[PDB]
RNA sequence: AUUGAAAGUUGUAGUAUGCGGUCCUUGCGGCUGAGAGCACUUCAGGAGUUGCCCGCG
């Protein structure tokens, strides 16, 4: 019933949750600012990162698929 | 069950099409491994020796 699961996924050569595309043909993806430890430095770095709502979304079409 | 609650930044899209690393080109011509050269010089198969011994067509 109470289910919780977490892990590590490895995907690749994905264009997952574009940022909005853009005007000038330019389609990017949206990224994230993340602190990280440089050895004594507390870094910033940009990476992609799909949302939660995607997630959810894609969910929720999986729920109803199976519940047909 | 937190001003949170519902939520795809979504769907469709070939950097693709024709385009000779191509045509000519001797590793080519001349060139004595040749001339001189004793397997030569010395040399006994050699020295001894009863077909031996008996004999009535």
């Amino acid at each position: 019933m109470y289910v919780r699961i977490s892990g590590r996924i490895r995907l690749n050569a994905h264009s997952l949750n574009a940022q909005g595309g853009g005007g000038t043909n330019y389609i990017e993806i949206t990224k994230t600012k993340v602190t990280v430890r440089t050895e004594n430095g507390w870094t910033v770095v940009e990476v992609p990162a799909i949302t939660g709502n995607m997630l959810k979304h894609w969910h929720f079409v999986g729920f109803v698929d199976y519940f047909k």
